DNA sequence: CAGCTCTGTACGTGAGCAGTGGACAGCT
DNA sequence: AGCTGTCCACTGCTCAGTACAGAGCTG
């Protein structure tokens, strides 16, 4: 239990997406966790490396945490959303129907606000997104920039390893910070190419 | 065969938890 | 000195997606 709050109570709770227009980066999660639903703020968890990697990459340029998430769209042009709106404990707890339902809702949100870069935050959520939305399932899928824009917009797709600490292949935030940096370079490159 | 999909299985760090015990001040 | 308590340093845990092998497909 979290400070006396049952897990069943957290499952009923939802984590509201923080979204505006003209955003440089929208961070797409898998689906909000217990700690995330509890705090009412994105990427609380003690481990998750999100806020650590955000600082180490120089994106935030100051060390922040989940409570500053609402100030991100204004200052840093960074938004938040999820593949699945439902509050879930882990990824293995999600079915295929839920992912694809969330896939439709996600792409509709993405083609609504239309940011510069739509950043997936996992391996798996883009695998399903690419198969569902683009109808393209590629063997040996890779991280980083993707060949396909979301339909009828200019928004690029960028894939990163999940900021969750459950991932053994990327044990430390030092391992995942590499993609955050390249994301920053992509953002600066889109701004410079636009002003040209 | 060859390739593709599906299921299950195993894998590292470092933050936080409860339990443990040593340090140690306040007593008499 | 002897006893008893709090406090905290420290312990041993457990816990927050991804790659891949192999069974079961289909061409
Ligand atoms: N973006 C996320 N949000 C969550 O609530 N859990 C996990 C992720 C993730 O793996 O990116």
């Amino acid at each position: 239990s979290f400070n006396g709050v049952s897990e069943a109570e957290l499952l009923t709770k939802t984590l509201p997406d923080i979204l505006t227009f003209n955003l440089d980066i929208v961070i797409i999660g898998i689906a909000p966790g217990l700690m995330a639903a509890y705090k009412g703020h994105h990427y609380p968890g003690p481990g998750n490396h999100f806020w650590k990697c955000l600082f180490m990459s120089g994106l935030s340029e100051v060390q922040l945490n989940h409570m500053d998430d609402h100030t991100l769209p204004g200052k840093y042009g960074i938004g938040f959303t999820n593949m699945v709106e439902r509050t879930t404990p882990g990824s293995k707890d999600l079915s295929s129907k839920e992912f694809r339902e969330g896939g439709r809702i996600l792409v509709q949100k993405l083609q609504k606000y239309q940011p510069r870069i739509a950043v997936f935050n996992g391996k798996c959520i883009y695998e399903i997104f690419s198969k569902e939305v683009f109808g393209v399932k590629v063997k040996n899928l890779e991280f980083g920039l993707q060949p396909h824009k979301i339909p009828d917009t200019e928004t690029l797709c960028y894939v990163m390893p999940s900021s969750s600490a459950r991932c053994a292949q990327f044990p430390r935030a030092q391992d995942k910070v590499h993609y955050y940096i390249k994301l920053k370079d992509l953002r600066d490159q889109l701004k410079g190419i636009e002003r040209n």
